[PDB]
């Protein structure tokens, strides 16, 4: 197998290029995100992923800019970046599995993903959002394919930052963004000036999907997506519109569908309770990521005796930086339990 030696800049150092040799290069994804490869680093033995994303020659990549600004255990780490045939190559932590494949295995086996795995996976998604959100970075593509899992350690790493943007207060962004099923209604309603909270809607969609075993708003066109969200939440008050986008569309007033009525009869109430505080027609209603962590739902994860279904200890959950504890710093007592402090 070809040993490839590139010249690569570290992610977190100064711009200080190294010869980096990798091998066992296979391609494991190839799509709208470009090409993702698997590789083994020759000297460490460590597995890595390598996203090869299109670059002009003199057009400034935003993903890379953002990529080096981040160091969170629930975000996939940019180990190196380098160039080839011009293409930007991002050498990443390898993470074997995605929530999308996991969710589907269950779905296909007419089985629901154990609520505890929903607790962990959501928790780490919500921490990672509380992370990138403190920097005002909206991921803008939160969907099951974009949360990577290690199934053995239960670690979730949020990935693919190819749509993330440093959201500027008072500035216009595209409204046709995110994957249809996960796209907030403001986005649907052509809003060009949206908060980072669209992520948190997207996340609520992931959570509800994990509980329902199917997407919750599976529309079969951009327009139809509204029809799916109404089926559940109801017609948004014209007020609720004002609070989504000021300005379109034409709709009659369909009734809301109660929250307990949406989820299969045995779902924990703290789970349903949460969605209601995520899937809000109102962005300013959607809980901040950091608030979402403090939620009753993730209290089993605040148990000192908590274990994985394979006997093991949970991954890092309480290593909050003060950078992270900045949306609402008075949340440590009900975020950091009395054992990791
Ligand atoms: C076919 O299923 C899989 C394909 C690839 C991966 N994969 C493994 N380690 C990874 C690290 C980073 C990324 C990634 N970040 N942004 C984009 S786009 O891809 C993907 C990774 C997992 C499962
Ligand atoms: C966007 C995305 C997520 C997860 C895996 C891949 C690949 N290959 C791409």
């Amino acid at each position: 197998s070809k040993v490839t030696t590139v010249v690569a800049t570290p992610g977190q150092g100064p711009d200080r290029p190294q010869e980096v040799s990798y091998t066992d290069t296979k391609v494991i994804g190839n799509g709208s995100f470009g090409v993702v490869y698997q590789a083994k680093l020759c000297d460490s033995g460590e597995l890595v992923a390598i996203k090869k994303v299109l670059q002009d020659k003199r057009f400034k990549n935003r993903e890379l800019q953002i990529m080096r600004k981040l160091d969170h255990c629930n975000i996939v780490r940019l180990r190196y970046f380098f160039y080839s045939s011009v293409y930007l190559n991002l050498v990443l932590d390898y993470v074997p599995e995605t929530v999308y494949r996991v969710a589907r295995h269950y779905s296909r086996a007419k089985q629901t993903l154990p609520v505890i795995y929903v607790k962990l996976y959501m928790y780490q998604l919500f921490r990672s959002l509380a992370y990138i959100h403190s920097f005002g970075i909206c991921h803008r593509d939160i969907k099951p394919q974009n949360l990577l899992l290690d199934p053995d350690t239960a670690v979730l790493k949020l990935c693919d930052f190819g749509s993330a943007k440093q959201l500027v207060r008072g500035e216009p962004n595209v409204s046709y963004i995110c994957s249809r099923y996960y796209r907030a209604p403001e986005l649907i309603f052509g809003a060009t000036d949206y908060t980072s909270s669209i992520d948190v809607w997207s996340a609520g969609c992931v959570l509800a999907e994990l509980l329902l075993g199917q997407p919750i708003f599976p529309g079969d066109s951009g327009v139809d997506q509204l029809v799916e969200i109404i089926k559940v939440l109801g017609t948004p008050t014209r007020e609720q519109i004002r609070e989504m986008n000021p300005n379109e569309f034409k709709f009659p007033q369909i009734k809301a569908h109660p929250w307990t009525k949406v989820f299969r009869p045995r779902t924990p109430p703290e789970a349903i309770a949460l969605c209601s505080r995520l899937l809000e027609y109102t962005p300013t209603a959607r809980l901040t990521p950091l608030e979402a962590c403090a939620h009753s739902f993730f209290d089993e994860l605040r148990d000192p005796n908590v274990k994985l279904p394979n006997g093991r200890d949970t991954p890092a959950l309480f290593n909050f930086t003060t950078q992270e504890l900045s949306s609402n710093p008075p949340l440590a007592t009900i975020l950091i339990p009395p054992h990791a402090r």
